[PDB]
Protein backbone atom coordinates (compact mmCIF):
# COMPACT_ATOMS: atom_id res chain seq x y z
CA UNK A 1 0.00 0.00 0.00
CA UNK A 2 0.95 3.57 -0.38
CA UNK A 3 0.86 4.46 3.03
CA UNK A 4 3.66 3.52 5.19
CA UNK A 5 5.46 3.76 8.74
CA UNK A 6 8.21 5.55 7.81
CA UNK A 7 9.89 5.15 10.90
CA UNK A 8 12.79 6.29 12.26
CA UNK A 9 15.28 3.17 10.74
CA UNK A 10 17.87 3.04 8.46
CA UNK A 11 19.08 -1.01 7.37
CA UNK A 12 21.87 0.54 5.25
CA UNK A 13 23.18 0.65 9.07
CA UNK A 14 22.96 -2.93 9.41
CA UNK A 15 26.32 -4.93 8.97
CA UNK A 16 26.01 -8.85 7.77
CA UNK A 17 29.04 -11.26 8.72
CA UNK A 18 29.35 -14.57 9.40
CA UNK A 19 29.41 -18.27 8.35
CA UNK A 20 25.66 -18.22 7.65
CA UNK A 21 26.72 -15.02 4.91
CA UNK A 22 29.36 -16.84 2.91
CA UNK A 23 29.86 -15.20 -0.62
CA UNK A 24 32.00 -17.95 -0.96
CA UNK A 25 30.19 -20.60 -0.54
CA UNK A 26 28.66 -22.66 2.96
CA UNK A 27 28.91 -26.54 3.51
CA UNK A 28 25.16 -27.54 3.08
CA UNK A 29 24.07 -30.24 5.83
CA UNK A 30 25.21 -28.15 8.63
CA UNK A 31 24.02 -26.05 11.24
CA UNK A 32 25.33 -22.55 10.14
CA UNK A 33 24.57 -19.48 11.89
CA UNK A 34 25.36 -15.68 11.55
CA UNK A 35 25.79 -12.56 13.25
CA UNK A 36 23.83 -8.93 11.82
CA UNK A 37 25.76 -6.53 13.66
CA UNK A 38 24.05 -3.17 13.58
CA UNK A 39 23.92 0.14 16.05
CA UNK A 40 21.51 2.43 14.36
CA UNK A 41 19.53 -0.05 12.30
CA UNK A 42 17.09 1.57 13.87
CA UNK A 43 13.84 1.32 16.41
CA UNK A 44 12.78 -1.53 15.52
CA UNK A 45 12.60 -5.85 14.61
CA UNK A 46 14.69 -7.29 12.51
CA UNK A 47 13.98 -10.04 10.61
CA UNK A 48 15.13 -13.37 8.60
CA UNK A 49 13.79 -15.24 5.83
CA UNK A 50 15.50 -18.45 3.98
CA UNK A 51 14.21 -19.79 1.11
CA UNK A 52 15.99 -22.89 0.14
CA UNK A 53 17.16 -23.10 -3.33
CA UNK A 54 14.08 -25.12 -5.38
CA UNK A 55 11.65 -22.15 -4.27
CA UNK A 56 10.33 -22.93 -0.72
CA UNK A 57 10.32 -21.47 2.72
CA UNK A 58 12.79 -22.48 5.07
CA UNK A 59 13.30 -22.25 8.93
CA UNK A 60 15.39 -19.59 10.34
CA UNK A 61 16.13 -18.42 13.68
CA UNK A 62 16.97 -14.93 15.07
CA UNK A 63 18.61 -13.84 18.90
CA UNK A 64 18.55 -10.63 20.89
CA UNK A 65 22.44 -9.47 21.68
CA UNK A 66 21.44 -5.81 23.38
CA UNK A 67 24.93 -5.40 22.37
CA UNK A 68 23.92 -3.71 18.77
CA UNK A 69 24.09 -6.74 17.05
CA UNK A 70 21.85 -9.70 16.40
CA UNK A 71 22.75 -13.59 15.65
CA UNK A 72 20.52 -15.78 13.48
CA UNK A 73 20.93 -19.69 12.63
CA UNK A 74 19.46 -22.33 10.14
CA UNK A 75 19.82 -25.52 8.66
CA UNK A 76 20.43 -25.56 4.50
CA UNK A 77 18.99 -29.55 4.42
CA UNK A 78 18.96 -28.91 0.24
CA UNK A 79 21.97 -27.49 -1.97
CA UNK A 80 22.29 -24.53 -4.05
CA UNK A 81 21.84 -21.06 -3.84
CA UNK A 82 19.74 -20.17 -1.23
CA UNK A 83 17.85 -16.88 -1.34
CA UNK A 84 18.24 -14.64 2.27
CA UNK A 85 15.72 -11.98 2.41
CA UNK A 86 16.66 -9.08 5.46
CA UNK A 87 14.30 -6.60 6.54
CA UNK A 88 14.12 -4.01 9.18
CA UNK A 89 11.05 -3.23 10.33
CA UNK A 90 10.03 -2.68 7.18
CA UNK A 91 12.98 -2.36 5.50
CA UNK A 92 15.35 -4.47 3.29
CA UNK A 93 18.47 -4.11 3.48
CA UNK A 94 20.84 -2.65 0.67
CA UNK A 95 22.55 -6.17 0.41
CA UNK A 96 19.56 -8.08 0.41
CA UNK A 97 18.66 -10.72 -1.43
CA UNK A 98 21.96 -12.28 -0.25
CA UNK A 99 22.70 -14.86 -2.73
CA UNK A 100 23.80 -17.77 -0.73
CA UNK A 101 25.57 -21.02 -2.49
CA UNK A 102 25.49 -24.29 -0.54
CA UNK A 103 28.19 -26.81 -1.30
CA UNK A 104 27.38 -30.50 -0.39
CA UNK A 105 29.74 -31.98 1.99
CA UNK A 106 28.98 -35.39 1.39
CA UNK A 107 29.34 -36.55 5.01
CA UNK A 108 27.84 -34.67 7.60
CA UNK A 109 27.79 -35.57 11.27
CA UNK A 110 25.42 -34.36 13.78
CA UNK A 111 23.43 -33.22 11.08
CA UNK A 112 20.23 -33.74 9.01
CA UNK A 113 20.08 -37.42 8.38
CA UNK A 114 17.38 -39.10 6.51
CA UNK A 115 16.50 -42.95 6.26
Amino acid sequence: GSSGSSGAHDASKVRASGPGLNASGIPASLPVEFTIDARDAGEGLLTVQILDPEGKPKKANIRDNGDGTYTVSYLPDMSGRYTITIKYGGDEIPYSPFRIHALPTGDASSGPSSG
